[PDB]
């Protein structure tokens, strides 16, 4: 009281803000709905007059907190206010399951939506997106904000409207696909998304760590060309057994030699087969070579009904739908003189990781993220903030039990479930593969135990099951990807029984997943128990330290009769797991360096394309592209040194009359013995008037749209070729790098050169199509 006041801090940033907000709870506690809602108007006026979101945080959060009580009956706990602050700061709020992370997100989302820039609230699937938008939307709407829901089944117009709302719920995949489609648009008005401001990502460790490289692709409705498969096949029939190409015994590796390589360059009229402009041609030759030397008809595959069908080596049985990949199947089709069925072309591509890094601000929520903090910081510039549970956790997380065999492990699992079920205490069995769930389910069926199986196929249906998994007598088997996002509340008389009992059937590649399974139980201080069952036969048990220990326990004489539960063993297993995570992280970091190459090129290309779309006058840009294009053409026929047997032979004449100027427009005009510097300006002048002509003479503003379309088609077309070539370059980078050397550098350098190739290709196309084409 007075002693307290006189004394009145060692509290952290989040506890402080939390108390502040709690301190002014009375200033809204009795305000009127209309008046509480008007607060939104007040906040926007203040932001208009210089206020920041950080300035309004305390009050904004207090407002939402109150609004939540009225709309849902829930008054955000203080730990939730702390979570909201962490998310608002652009970091990850690690909140355990059952802490109400969803209501928590309404705090920073409301705050960051006031400036009318939009806020994306991302969920793993559309069921959760629609549920949350429906339930949480009532709060935002109570406060005068609009809530949108972006679904795959929605048309462009409906999507655009959902994106125009103050807040937009969606899934990681749809947001990415919309982004790719917005960047293939012919008119800026066709886009559906607004600039990417702020995204609040649920299950952020899953999305940005585990599924970070998830590919989002937009394929071409049209088909690729087969001509190159034909030519490549024709060429390969010319080569000899040893001095034209090699062939390893052990592996099916088939490589070309200098003779073959010289022969190829000779045959295809090129100087360097390894030149980035020829990556496709080189890839096709390697595949046709492989098709003739490493693939045998009637042993590897068969030809039936005009098609190549893969033969299962050891059964002799056919695998009708399967196809070899990376063009090898088409190469074989060409070899066998069959109809070549080429793949569809990728028009646009991106990963979860690189899509989200396009946002101005990012926040995330998960009960498991602290361990990956360094990765979140370096990659997404997000820190991880551990948020205290509202109530102490009294869940009893038992140490792993280790059996000698899978059989014993599973039997012990079924036995455990049976005992729990006999008492009525609810049980949830976690598994990693659907095949494992069915293994356990059959064990439970033989014991006459009623139970539910979640395989993560129908989310709405599974959410309904999960919601009842805490009821007396309940027995649920779920694959780690099932039932996510739905709390399991204890039914009447359940806590008295011990709360939810969770049984793990095996350790996951990441401890984060083990703990998410553990977290389904013991919410809000509820009692509970978790137990992982393992065996010496498990994948992890055959790793690092786990290996030597199991070997020792084996010789010691361990049986399934009595499992091992030792702190020494448990820590050795923990050590292996940490090492497994260590290696997975090294791999990720390696893949990040390779992914970064195409990533930067895409951000650049898209940035440029947008400008083309967002431009009224493009002639300057087009003229420059012609300039550059012509300069390369002139330089091509003006050997800066060549004296031997000619000294600048001339063919550029017809090459210009066929590419820029009309047929027979120049030749005797200032072209002869002149200087490259001169020949350039002279020919350009002709081009200008030639452009002025076609411009004003034919069509008025049609010229500006004539360009607009020619440039967009060139960008999109060349970007398409670039993606395919960069993919081939990456797959075969080891063939371009010398042994005892890191291919990453070679990939970076060749990737840079290919990008140059793409720009020059874009300039040439736009050059010809504008100087030689009518609408």
């Amino acid at each position: 009281h007075m002693l307290g006041i006189l004394n009145k801090r060692t509290l952290n940033r989040y506890e402080k803000i939390a108390n502040d907000i709690d301190a002014i709870r009375g200033d809204y506690e009795n305000l009127s709905d209309d008046a509480l809602k008007h607060k939104t108007i007040e906040f926007k006026e203040r932001l208009e007059k210089g206020a920041t979101t950080d300035d309004l945080l305390v009050e904004a959060f207090a407002v939402v907190r109150e609004a939540s009580r009225r709309v849902t009956g829930m008054f955000p706990f203080k730990v939730q206010l702390m979570g909201g602050v962490a998310l608002h700061d652009g970091n990850i709020a690690e909140m355990k399951t059952g802490e109400g992370k969803t209501l928590t997100s309404t705090l920073p989302v409301y705050l960051n939506a006031l400036t009318g820039k939009g806020v994306h609230v991302v969920t793993v699937n559309e069921y959760l997106a629609s549920r949350d938008a429906e339930q949480m939307g009532k709060i935002f709407e109570f406060l005068g904000l609009t809530v949108g829901l972006n679904l795959n089944s929605m048309s462009k117009d409906e999507k655009r409207e959902a994106y125009a709302a103050d807040i937009t719920y969606s899934t990681n995949n749809e947001l990415g696909f919309d982004y790719l489609r917005d960047n293939m648009v012919l008119y800026k008005e066709q886009m559906v998304q607004r600039p990417l401001h702020f995204a609040v990502i649920d299950e952020v460790d899953s999305i940005l760590i585990d599924e970070a490289r998830t590919p989002l692709i937009i394929s071409g409705q049209a088909a690729k060309s087969t001509k190159l498969y034909v030519q490549a096949n024709a060429f390969v029939r010319t080569l000899k057994a040893e001095k034209d190409y090699t062939y390893d015994i052990k592996t099916k590796a088939v490589q070309l030699t200098e003779e073959g390589m010289t022969k190829a360059e000779k045959a295809f009229g090129i100087d360097n087969l390894f030149d980035v402009k020829h990556v496709a041609l080189n890839h096709h030759i390697n595949q046709a070579l492989k098709a003739h030397v490493a693939m045998q008809k009637d042993v590897d595959y068969v030809v039936e009904d005009g098609q190549v069908v893969i033969v299962d080596s050891f059964t002799g049985r056919l695998m009708k739908g399967r196809r070899y990949s990376e063009g090898l199947h088409q190469a074989i089709e060409a070899k066998e003189g069959l109809e070549i069925q080429n793949e569809s072309m990728t028009l646009a591509t991106i990963t979860f990781q690189n899509y989200f890094r396009m946002y101005e601000k990012l926040a995330g929520m998960t009960g498991t993220a602290k361990t990956e903090e360094e990765e979140f910081r370096n990659i997404y510039n997000m820190q991880v903030v551990t948020i205290p549970t509202n109530r102490p956790v009294v869940r009893d997380d038992r140490p792993d039990l280790i059996y000698r065999t899978m059989e014993g492990k599973f039997k012990a699992v079924a036995e455990d479930v049976a005992q729990r079920y006999m008492t009525g205490q609810p049980v949830l069995v976690g598994t990693v593969a659907v095949e494992t769930s069915e293994l356990i389910s059959k064990l439970l069926k033989n014991k006459g135990i009623p139970h539910q199986v979640l395989n993560a196929k129908n989310h709405e249906r599974e959410a309904q099951i999960i919601e009842e998994a805490g009821q007396k007598g309940a027995v649920t088997i779920a694959t780690n990807m099932a039932g996510r996002g739905t709390d399991i509340k204890l039914g009447e008389g359940v806590k008295e029984l011990g709360g939810l009992a969770v049984v793990g059937t095996e350790r996951h590649e990441s401890r984060r997943i083990d703990n998410q399974l553990r977290g389904r139980s013991g919410r809000q201080g509820d009692p509970g128990i978790t137990q992982f069952y393992l065996s010496m036969e498990d994948e992890l048990m055959r790793r690092f330290g786990a290996e030597r220990t199991m070997a020792m326990l084996d010789r010691f004489g361990m049986d399934d009769s009595t499992p091992i539960q030792s702190k020494m063993v448990s820590r050795a297993v923990e050590s292996s797991q940490k090492r497994v995570e260590g290696n997975n992280f090294d791999s990720r970091k390696q893949l990040l360096q390779y992914d970064d190459v195409l990533r930067q090129q895409r951000e650049v290309i898209y940035k440029q394309r947008f400008e083309v779309i967002d431009s009224e006058n493009l002639r300057e840009i087009v003229e420059n592209m012609i300039k550059s294009s012509l300069e390369r053409a002139i330089a091509a026929y003006t050997p800066r040194e060549e004296l031997p047997e000619e000294w600048k032979l001339d063919g550029l004449v017809d090459l210009i009359n066929t590419t820029y100027l009309d047929e027979g427009a120049l030749e005797k005009s200032d072209i002869f013995g002149k200087e490259p510097d001169e020949m350039l300006e002279l020919i350009m002048d002709r081009i200008i008037t030639k452009y002025n002509e076609k411009e004003e003479q034919f069509g008025k503003e049609q010229m500006r749209e004539f360009e607009k379309v020619i440039v967009l088609r060139a960008v999109d077309s060349k970007w398409m070729d670039h993606i395919d070539a960069m993919d081939q370059l990456r797959q075969g980078i080891h063939l371009r790098a010398y042994a005892q050397t890191n291919p990453l550098r070679e990939y970076q350098m060749e990737g840079f050169a290919m990008f140059e190739h793409m720009i020059e290709s874009i300039e040439d196309e736009v050059a010809k199509f504008v100087m030689k084409a009518e609408i």
